[PDB]
């Protein structure tokens, strides 16, 4: 899976913002993106674990 | 992860087709979606053939 960087997080959050214009057309995609954003955020703060 | 059903796969594929309307505008979304389609196809195949190694 993609390396966890803050720039990556930024890009993901930005794509999500764009998809939100068509919420019910991309409902599965939006969940996958939410999962990846969640995973990335957690990763950023657990590099020592 | 979301349960692999043929209907779910259909939904993902339909969303993938909708995304083609927006060329080069959703690169990470496209990758995540392709990854999920791949995982669901593999899961469907493995449920069909439980003894096979992928």
């Amino acid at each position: 899976s993609h390396e966890a960087t803050v720039e990556y997080l930024a890009d993901l959050v930005k794509e999500k913002k764009h998809l939100t214009l068509f919420p019910h057309m991309f409902s599965n995609v939006e969940r996958l993106l939410d999962d990846e954003i969640g995973r990335v955020r957690v990763a950023l703060f657990q590099t020592e674990f």
